[PDB]
């Protein structure tokens, strides 16, 4: 059987924090043992801990996710416990997110910056649900339109630019339920080449009760 467990984090290389995504169909980390092909998954904060791993040498892969794709060659899971946190280029930075409440209107400001220069910005939206799991996989259908904008063509991502999202209660009321706590989460679609498919990037999860 298993002879070892390992946990880690994804980290930003440049800002040391956090990088989060969705559990399902968002970052995973694709390895391959010398000598088929596993899956370790990553909670949506970009934590990670898998206690079913076997002592070995493996190639680690990334790929299809919210940053820039590389390799990890020689990977060694050493027999016990084992700690390895990657740093990563996002495609998208979300700054000063601020998610909050006033009247019977949910509203988040926030600014963006691009992990490199050639990124650009398709969507920007405001997830929302019942549980702290809440992202693009895991979200709730709401009235308005405020809540998500996209762009087309993608445009160009400027650090100074303010964005806004808005979610209305009253419009709203069938599945953000008044006296019930809610988490948001500001989350952006970059549009970047010869990396296939691109996910979102998101700020960190702020609970709510309406
Ligand atoms: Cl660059
Ligand atoms: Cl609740």
């Amino acid at each position: 059987g298993p002879d070892a467990s390992i946990h880690g984090s994804i980290l930003d290389e440049q800002t040391g924090e956090l990088v989060g995504s969705d559990m399902e169909n968002g970052n995973a980390i694709k390895v391959r043992e010398h000598g088929t092909d596993q899956t370790w998954y990553i909670t949506n904060t970009g934590e990670y801990r898998n206690n079913m791993v076997f002592a070995a040498t493996y190639d680690v892969r990334f790929e299809n996710g919210n940053f820039y794709p590389f390799e990890v060659k020689d990977f060694v899971v050493k027999s016990g416990d084992n700690v390895y946190d990657f740093k990563v280029i996002p495609y998208i930075r979300v700054k000063s997110p601020k998610v909050e409440k006033n009247g019977n209107v949910i509203t988040a400001t926030f600014s963006l910056e691009a992990g490199k220069q050639e990124v650009k910005l398709k969507e920007i939206q405001l997830f929302a649900f019942s549980d702290m799991w809440v992202g693009n996989n895991v979200k709730l259908t709401l009235n308005g339109g405020t809540d998500k904008q996209v762009f087309s063509p993608s445009t160009a991502i400027n650090s100074a630019d303010i964005y806004t999202l808005s979610i209305d209660l009253g419009q709203n009321a069938d599945v953000l339920k008044y006296s019930k706590n809610y988490y948001f989460r500001i989350g952006a679609l970059a549009d970047v080449s010869g990396v296939g498919t691109v996910r979102h990037n998101y700020a960190p999860v702020v609970v709510i009760k309406l």
